[PDB]
DNA sequence: AATCGGTTGTGGTCAGCTGCTGCCACCGGTTAACCTCCATTCTGCTGCCAGCCT
């Protein structure tokens, strides 16, 4: 159906760069601020750590 | 008398650093409303699908 063709279309060749990496990054959803506030304070947190366990 | 080499009185001179004193290229870091996908011809190889065989 849709689907498979959907999937079909999905792996192909794609020989040309520019739309090869343009699909490879089409693939991840897009954030709100809450979750870039989240992911924020978990870099600080695991940067710190590793400073404190060095 | 000259003649092949020294001494040098003295006056520029001429560039070679030496500071030196700016000063001017050159390179790195920063900026915090918000807005997220570009002609023709010949030859050889590679993949497609039917068609007999166990």
């Amino acid at each position: 159906a849709l689907r498979q063709a959907r999937k079909d279309a999905e792996l192909t060749a794609s020989a040309d760069s520019v739309r090869a990496y343009l699909k490879q990054i089409g693939k991840v959803a897009l954030l709100n601020a809450e979750e870039e506030v989240e992911l924020a304070k978990r870099i600080e947190a695991g940067l710190y750590a590793t400073q404190l366990m060095t």
